[PDB]
């Protein structure tokens, strides 16, 4: 088993608080080679993402670019997102579109304030981000809103998500899958529904649709370095 590992820079905030601007991750590629006993042939197996894995993939709207999101929907999944509660419902194997009762348990913790504040640049009567500031919970920041935090359990994978208390998704700017209602998608075979942990600051599958299996690059396994000063506390596993 010969696994290829590649380094990626995280320049965006779409995966906060799990991945921050300045994190340098390691990605394990899904395609790996296995040679014959001595020398005869070489088999190349392609691993599949598990629900909740942090996956790097070639952007469907521009395959020259790599994007990183969490694979929340797998083939056959009926993915439903409530833009108001900012919570997901996953019903696996419901590709036919029937009244199935084998729903995946997606549970959420109590909401609490995060270690991050988001500031907005006044563009002559508007609000567009300039960056995400790490501010002590008892302290505050000018023109900045303190983001919320809660844990999300995708069946057997628990991770953290960030939410902006004032912002809510514009469901009219969402990708609408033909035949399905708004904020409801059934993942077709060989496709993946990707979402960012910074739920209100992530251009993901809600907006540009499913990711084909051929577009997948690999799984994020570690943070091997992080700059802001060095964030030595962040080197290690990705939780
Ligand atoms: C959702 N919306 C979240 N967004 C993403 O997922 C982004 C989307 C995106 C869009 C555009 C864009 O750049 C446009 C500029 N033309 C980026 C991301 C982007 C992506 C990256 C870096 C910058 C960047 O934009 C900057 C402009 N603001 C990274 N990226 C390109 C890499 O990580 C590359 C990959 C090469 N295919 N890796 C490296 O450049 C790299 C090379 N070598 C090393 C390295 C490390 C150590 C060593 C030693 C052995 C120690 C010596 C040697 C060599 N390290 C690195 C990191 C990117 O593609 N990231 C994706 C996941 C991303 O963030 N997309």
């Amino acid at each position: 088993r010969s696994f290829i590992y590649e380094p990626f820079q995280i320049p965006s905030g779409s995966m906060m608080p799990t991945l921050l601007i300045g994190d340098f991750i390691l990605v394990e590629k899904f395609a790996y080679g296995i040679k014959d006993p001595i020398y005869q042939k070489t088999l190349i197996e392609t691993g599949h993402p598990k629900r909740g894995d942090i996956v790097v993939f070639k952007y469907p709207e521009d395959p020259k670019l790599d994007y990183i999101k969490r694979a929340v929907g797998l083939p056959g999944d009926k993915v439903t997102y409530d833009p108001v509660s900012k919570e997901l419902t996953i019903q696996p194997g419901c590709s036919s579109g029937q009244a199935c009762e084998n729903a995946l348990p997606v549970t959420y913790s109590n909401v609490e304030p995060s270690d991050f504040v988001q500031t907005f640049s006044r563009r002559n009567g508007g609000e567009a981000t300039s960056g995400f500031f790490e501010v002590p919970k008892n302290e505050t920041k000018e023109n900045g809103i303190r983001l919320s935090e809660r844990k999300e359990t995708l069946g057997d994978v628990t991770h953290r998500i960030l939410t902006v208390p004032i912002a809510q998704d514009q469901v009219g700017m969402y990708y609408q899958q033909p035949g399905q209602q708004l904020a409801t998608w059934i993942v077709p075979p060989g496709q993946y529904f990707m979402m960012g942990d910074n739920r209100d600051n992530s251009a993901d599958s809600r907006y540009w649709g499913f990711v084909p299996e051929a577009n997948l690059v690999g799984r994020a396994t570690a943070i091997w370095m992080s700059f802001d000063g060095l964030r030595l506390s962040r080197i290690g596993g990705i939780h």
